[PDB]
């Protein structure tokens, strides 16, 4: 019993005779990607159009079909695929007959489950398998705060948080990647969402008596002791009202905080293998096991999360469990998984939560970024930011008035401390028109000269907007009235935080009639007055903070494309999308930008980067995000950032005997230390990411602000801003790449070392472009930091240049003032003079640094930084060529040209061999120097 094949122009459609899905199409999509639709029925029709991919299936991409017995092969010159026709199943090999892809069976639909609104007849639960007893590493799916690079064995959520950006493409050790092309909330590894803790675990108090003692404390005083089985304070219900309320005794501890809690017990898993922990939680909580301590964390309040690690179990053992949760008026629950079937622990697999189908596309590729360029394909070329975005960004949460912005400007600057952007962030508007988009006359009485001033400065300046609206504004108004308001946060009578509280409302982007209100709204009260770029704050969307996910879905019921569930995770696509379309409408020859807090698929064709949100002033939050911008720069979406020093710190560094902590000065003594040494570390971390950008609450973020002129902290915060500066050459080389050669900034080690399983695993270094091995210091008081040197290269000490072999793991030097820095042998690194903002070093003149010991290449990109030139050819590249056996760098016939490149450039050039004190002196450096005029030229290498 074989299925009937229909030969389409795309591709086949097979017609299975028997099993729930009834249909399966093939469509090719390029000479390397594919297609894959299993149809639980026989319209393909019923599959809503794509918010992540804008890639219509391939004319012009010759392919052949050839059917026998039970296999039908359909290839391209770069993949095949061969299906069965016995239960449909499909097998990806490369061009040369090797297995990259095998499915496991034709797909698992069952009913949706986790979706409050009344659900469509024809969707359900997706869930695909893959590979089974794998080897492959696993990348890439976006930013996720748990410290995985390497997904392979475990689970992620890719839900959408404040925290998290899931970006549903995943890259393998192998040869290929995949695009899940769905819109609600997939589930990578284990399908099922974490259940409480009790649910697979047997629970025992204090005693032994089989849920766990929970002990309430105001202060060190005992209150009360009883006994749980789900200890569960996750969510607001309401406003500030929590779902399940604390006791009577100690209601009032919650809200003053000096409510504390300890519970303890034992859990007895019931079945062997691996068990993963989640421990979802605000303020400062820290759960111990046997003994000893698994996690300590601490957050906000209102911005929890869950901290998650991995135990090997076995079905008859307990183990003591003791946890610490001082709630200082936050959130908290523990979840937990079992582990799989035994067959399903080493495997692939992918599951939505609704859909009409399983519906993927297989990427192959012979390196990861070919794999990133087959993404970029399907959702979109990641469109030039402006050269000014690349440079250094100073944000705060928040600039008060027109003058405060001027006077942090004008500080940057009077110190020579270079800087392109600041940043306004909320509540400029009357404290009662959120939405209005006005400018409070009190502080802001002059936008236009607001702007005008920081352009005279040579800056920038970006200005929050939220999807946010107050009923009472006339933009509500206009808005509601072509029904594109999701008013259930009203009838719930959700108050925001400013003064009393405030009712408010979020738009619907999923219309572009309604996207186009929106932006002709800021298009009319902010765009006038010549804002840069725009910070879309909020876009997950958080309409209300901290109800449970179901709320949060129920809320955007109904949207222009279903349920609030149908599409959880792509709100910020179609939402940037309008504004960047709006942009294009009003100055078709100025680059947008958009720095906004949530992705999906496709986000990077908005001329958008995202950050990690509201994160913590904390080390274990330092070090996460280096995965967090891994995960993100692996899935296809490069420019990216977070909150050099985090978005909010403790309480000990904003309040103290001194009042309000603005400077530092204001600072408990003993408190000092640690805040100059976490924003030391984090500024080396921060000019080595996409962006580079201070934001957060006070303290205030200024370096001038987080220590004195001339310390030795100070001085390394300007040291690394000046650094980001002088390689501005190589950095917007990387900028113009993400766009022309479908490039990614951001590179875990596999992109550059994939035959290294070693560097598979690695979560705390990565490549920053081709030359920079970057090595983060995390640990507070640490002076030196492992550093693991990636074998089949030979690596350079950028400050020493003294040169080391790979293939070991050694331990770098890491005084406070220095972040462990390696260049690979073979690099070829320009720099330019020093600059203060990126305009001042256009045409600069160029010292190129090889570092020899192997071959190199790299082309410079150069072009106007502002404009939309580039599209037209309005570029140009200066080919670098090192041949390590002859000496010679080859400085190339310039390729291209821009509006207002200079003809004659003055370059030098200059060899590092080993150790040398001027590795970093690139005004001084002993440089043969050039006049190069677009024609090649040759420079040999120093004799002996
Ligand atoms: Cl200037
Ligand atoms: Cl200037
Ligand atoms: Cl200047
Ligand atoms: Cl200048
Ligand atoms: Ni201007
Ligand atoms: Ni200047």
């Amino acid at each position: 019993a074989l299925a009937q094949v229909e030969r389409t122009a795309e591709g086949v459609v097979l017609t299975l005779p028997e099993g729930t899905v009834k249909k399966l199409r093939l469509q090719v999509m390029g000479e390397r990607i594919i297609r894959v639709t299993a149809l639980p029925g026989t319209d393909f029709g019923i599959v809503p159009e794509s918010i992540q991919v804008v890639a219509k299936p391939a004319t012009n991409v010759p392919f052949s079909v050839d059917q026998a017995g039970e296999k039908l092969v359909l290839k391209t010159s770069q993949v095949s695929a061969e299906v069965s026709l016995l239960d449909g199943t499909v097998s990806f090999r490369d061009a040369k007959g090797n297995v990259l892809l095998q499915e496991e069976n034709r797909g698992t639909f069952s009913p949706v489950i986790h979706d409050p609104d009344p659900v469509d007849a024809d969707s359900y639960a997706l869930r695909q398998e893959f590979n089974r007893g794998s080897d492959e590493g696993f990348f890439g799916l976006g930013q996720h705060q748990n410290g995985q690079v390497n997904y392979a064995g475990e689970n992620v959520e890719l839900t959408t948080y404040n925290l998290v950006i899931s970006i549903p493409f995943l890259v393998s050790s192998r040869n290929y990647g995949l695009l899940w092309d769905n819109n609600s909330i997939t589930r990578f590894g284990d399908p099922r969402e974490a259940q409480p803790l009790n649910q697979s675990l047997k629970l025992y108090d204090a005693e032994g008596k089989e849920g766990l003692t929970v002990r309430y404390f105001v202060g060190d005083e005992l209150k009360l002791t009883r006994v749980e089985a789900d200890f569960n304070h996750q969510f607001y219900k309401q406003g500030n009202e929590l779902e399940n309320p604390f006791p009577e005794e100690v209601a009032g501890a919650y809200k003053n905080n000096t409510l504390r809690i300890e519970l303890e017990g034992s859990i007895e898993a019931q079945a062997t293998g691996k068990h993963q922990f989640k421990m979802y939680n605000s303020g400062y909580a820290q759960l111990s096991l046997d003994g000893e301590v698994v996690l300590d964390r601490w957050r906000m309040n209102w911005n929890p999360w869950y901290h998650n690690f991995y135990r090997e179990l076995n079905a008859g053992d307990k183990h003591k469990l003791k946890v610490s949760w001082k709630p200082d008026g936050g959130f908290f629950h523990l979840r937990h998984l079992d582990p799989l079937p035994a067959n399903e622990q080493h495997e692939l697999s992918l599951a939505s939560e609704t859909g009409k189908a399983i519906d993927y596309y297989f990427v192959a590729g012979d390196t990861k970024d070919d794999i990133i360029s087959g993404y970029r394909q399907l959702t979109g070329k990641s469109v030039m930011l402006p050269k000014w975005a690349y440079g250094f960004w100073q944000s705060r949460e928040r600039y008060k008035s027109s003058d405060e912005i001027i006077q942090n400007l004008k500080e940057y600057r009077d110190r020579k401390i270079p800087i392109d952007n600041i940043v306004l962030d909320w509540s400029y508007w009357p404290e009662d028109a959120w939405g209005s988009h006005d400018f409070d006359k009190q502080f802001f009485p002059d936008p236009k000269a607001l702007v005008d001033k920081v352009h005279a400065m040579n800056a920038q300046i970006m200005i929050s907007v939220w999807p946010k609206f107050y009923p009472t504004t006339d933009n509500y108004k206009e808005l509601n009235a072509k029904g594109f308001m999701f008013n259930r946060n009203l009838d719930e009578k959700n108050l925001d935080w400013i003064g009393k509280g405030y009712l408010n409302a979020f738009y619907d982007p999923f219309s572009p009639e309604a996207t186009a209100i929106f932006w002709k709204q800021i298009r009319d009260k902010i765009n006038v007055h010549g804002f840069d770029a725009w910070w879309l704050d909020a876009v997950e969307p958080d309409i209300h903070s901290n109800l449970t996910f179901e709320k949060r879905k129920w809320l955007m019921t109904p949207n222009a494309r279903g349920n609030g569930a149908e599409i959880f995770n792509a709100y910020a696509v179609p939402h940037a999308e309008g504004v960047y379309q709006g942009e294009l409408a009003t100055d078709g020859d100025k680059r947008s930008f958009i720095l906004t807090r949530s992705g999906f698929g496709g986000i990077q064709r908005t001329g958008s980067a995202i950050w990690s949100g509201d994160i913590v002033s904390r080390w274990s939050d330092m070090k996460d995000q280096i995965a967090a911008g891994i995960g993100t720069n692996l899935a296809g979406v490069t420019n990216w950032t977070f909150d050099i020093g985090g978005f909010t710190p403790e309480d000990r560094f904003r309040h103290g005997k001194k009042g309000f902590v603005g400077s530092w000065t204001a600072l408990d003594a003993e408190q000092v230390d640690e805040w100059q040494e976490l924003n030391t570390r984090w500024y080396q971390f921060g000019a080595f990411v996409p962006l580079y950008r201070s934001h957060g609450q006070n303290p205030y973020r200024e370096i001038f602000n987080i220590a004195d002129e001339g310390t030795e902290v100070y001085n390394a915060m300007v040291w690394y801003t000046k650094l980001r500066y002088y390689l501005m050459p190589y950095i917007y080389t990387l900028g113009g790449d993400t766009y022309h050669k479908d490039g990614t900034i951001m590179r875990g080690l596999v992109m550059d070392f994939p035959n290294d399983r070693k560097a598979w695993d690695i979560n705390t270094q990565y490549m920053f472009g081709p030359a920079f091995l970057v090595n983060p210091v995390y640990e507070y008081k640490a002076r030196s930091r492992d550093v693991y040197l990636p074998a089949g290269s030979d690596w350079y000490n950028f400050y020493t240049g003294e040169k080391l072999a790979g293939g070991q793991t050694i331990t770098a030097d890491a005084p406070l003032a220095r972040v462990p820095l390696f260049v690979k042998a073979g690099a070829i690194v320009p720099t330019g003079p020093l600059i203060q903002h990126v305009d001042e070093g256009l045409n600069s003149p160029l010292l190129i640094t090889v570092y020899t010991g192997a071959n190199g290449s790299f082309d410079i990109y150069e072009d106007d930084g502002r404009s939309l030139k580039y599209q037209q050819g309005e570029w140009s590249r200066i080919p670098l060529s090192y041949d390590d056996v002859t000496g010679t760098l080859i400085i190339g016939d310039r390729v291209g040209s821009f509006t207002g490149m200079a003809d004659e450039r003055n370059i030098r050039v200059r060899f590092i061999a080993g150790p040398t004190a001027d590795a970093t002196n690139f005004d001084k450096a002993a440089a043969e120097a050039v006049t190069y005029t677009g024609k090649s030229v040759s420079i040999k290498r120093p004799r002996k």
